[PDB]
């Protein structure tokens, strides 16, 4: 076994986390660094990078620097979000053969389970060092609002990487371990919002201590799985493009490596913003034309910073609204407001945040490492180490299935506390109907066709009935991932017999053993309702 290590997986940094003991421990890299950019290159000469010697050649080397590839894993290829990216990124997004989105480096078609994979094992290399064995398992840390298909795909991102997926927990429930390890024998609820370079999640969580046990509950999550810093940046680039256009009449988006430049200043200067009024960006030889060469310099206030991205910032505070609607609290029932994640040091960031909830957010909490600390407490919680501490999470999304009419039914609601077994009894519409169809949906919405489809099944073999007669009884069973099965079986089938099916499309097992293969190369080398 060996001990189970600790990874918040991020979409600009990752950070590894031990139990030292009863106390968790962040290890630093080889470089010597508490986190690793979650940055994977494929150099000419035929070795992969990950970390900062993948960021340090990134502007030389655009094409073949993957990034943010947690903005893409278990996604389709035709999400919209993944549509937009396809056109802003310097490498190249392709749909696989299933429909999901992919990347395509020198040639080689690549899922970004593999791609994560080599952060991933970067991050175990990184504990193996520090602990002198070998390591092979871990919890990794996702998103609260992750849908089904990205808590898979990262699941299959620690197996390519030798890594037995011991849990894969919530990024703010992760935080709020870390937080609450510490604090006595007193009861709070709090909300942390977690705004990161990818992701932003708000999740509402309780902290009790029975007698001796602490207990935490998330009463509610939301967010947004694709709002972050890199948006921030977006927005400060498009500004840059569009000052440098008009003021010099060259457009510097046909020019991947000046928009790779490009692309580090704005986040340089984003950053020095949130401490300064006032900060330039200087660009020498940033482009050439008939004229000459041309050099881009030009000031940016906080002020401007604050207005090209305020809109960014107002649409992270109606996922806390609905966050506490669901869990029925008032910004006064909150206790603590903890910000987790590095684009929570802008300070209009900080400012919105203390305005809404009227109360000035925790200091004690590490916005950079929580989130690993807390994955290393839960491996701690699964060994045995850490004890009289319970864990209750919830899934995000409301989940159903369509029956007759269009209509949408829910088996599981949002926010509803995971692991989850729900069962329902259904029916069939017509008379003699040999079979129903189960369609698994995904949403908030009166209608099936306004929900996301996930997956559908065939249950057949009803022995010929009247109508409405025949018991059918689905069963949504989410496990402690917050990964999701759906099941369907004839009430009256002599054998029982009942169909089970996975909720998301994905790897299947040949494709994973391949890559966990070629991953051991690259390591070498280096009833009433009706159903239809
Ligand atoms: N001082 C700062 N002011 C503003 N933004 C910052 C500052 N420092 C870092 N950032 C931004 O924070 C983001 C990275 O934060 P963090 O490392 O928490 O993200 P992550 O956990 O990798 O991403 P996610 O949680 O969304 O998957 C980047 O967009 C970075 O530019
Ligand atoms: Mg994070």
């Amino acid at each position: 076994s060996g001990k189970i290590i600790g990874i918040d997986l991020g979409t600009t940094n990752s950070c590894v986390a031990i139990m030292d003991g009863t106390t968790p421990r962040v290890l630093e890299n080889a470089e010597g660094d508490r986190t690793t950019p979650s940055i994977i290159a494929y150099t000419q000469d035929g070795e992969t990078l990950v970390g900062q010697p993948a960021k340090r050649q990134a502007v030389t080397n655009p094409q073949n620097t993957l990034f943010a590839i947690k903005r893409l894993i278990g996604r389709r290829f035709q999400d919209e979000e993944v549509q937009r990216d396809v056109s802003i990124m310097p490498f190249k997004i392709i749909a696989a053969d299933n429909g999901d989105a992919w990347v395509e480096v020198k040639g080689q078609k690549m899922a970004p389970p593999q791609i994560s994979a080599e952060v991933l094992k970067k991050m175990k290399k990184t504990a193996e060092d520090y602990l002198g064995e070998p390591v092979t398992e871990a919890v990794i840390t996702v998103p609260a609002y992750f849908n089904d298909a990205q808590r898979q795909a990262t699941k299959d991102a620690g197996r390519i990487a030798g890594l037995e997926v011991k849990r894969i927990i919530n990024e703010p429930t992760a935080a709020a371990l870390a937080y609450g390890l510490d604090k006595g024998t007193g009861n709070r609820t709090i909300a942390v919002y977690d705004l990161g370079g990818g992701a932003f999640d708000i999740s509402i969580i309780e902290i009790d201590e029975v007698d001796g046990e602490k207990t935490f509950e998330v009463l509610a999550t939301n967010g947004d799985t694709h709002l972050g810093g890199e948006d921030f940046d977006s927005r400060l680039i498009n500004y840059l493009v569009e000052e440098f256009k008009k003021d010099q009449g060259i457009d510097l988006r046909n020019d991947p490596l000046a928009m790779q430049r490009l692309k580090e200043a704005a986040e340089k200067a984003k950053i020095e913003l949130s401490s300064a009024q006032q900060t330039d960006v200087n660009l020498p030889y940033i482009t050439a034309d008939a004229t000459g060469p041309k050099h881009m310099n030009i000031k940016v206030t906080r002020a401007k910073l604050e207005s090209l991205v305020e809109d960014l910032v107002n649409r992270s505070i109606e996922p806390l609204k609905v966050a506490l609607q669901d869990a029925g609290l008032s910004v006064s029932d909150i206790d603590d407001v903890i910000l987790v994640g590095g684009q929570t040091r802008m300070p209009m960031v900080q400012k919105k945040v203390a305005e809404f909830f009227g109360k000035e957010p925790r200091k004690d909490v590490n916005p950079d490492e929580a989130v690993a600390i807390g994955a290393a407490v839960q491996g701690g919680v699964l060994t045995g180490d850490v004890k009289d501490v319970l864990l209750l999470d919830v899934t995000p999304l409301s989940l159903g299935i369509e029956t007759m009419g269009g209509v949408m039914t829910t088996l599981i609601a949002k926010n509803t506390t995971i692991p989850t077994k729900h069962s329902q009894v259904f029916s069939t519409a017509e008379d003699n109907q040999s079979a129903v169809t189960i369609h698994v949906l995904q949403g908030e919405r009166k209608r099936a066709a306004d929900n996301k489809s996930l997956g559908q099944f065939n249950l057949d073999g009803i022995n010929p009935a009247p109508r409405g007669m025949p018991q059918i009884e689905v069963t949504f069973d989410i496990d402690a991932d917050g990964i999701l099965h759906v099941s369907a079986k004839d009430k009256n089938s002599g054998k029982e017999q009942k169909i089970t099916i996975k909720a998301s499309s994905g790897l299947n097992e040949d494709e994973i053993q391949k890559m966990v293969r070629d991953a051991e190369a690259n390591a070498e080398a280096d009833g009433n309702r009706l159903l239809l």
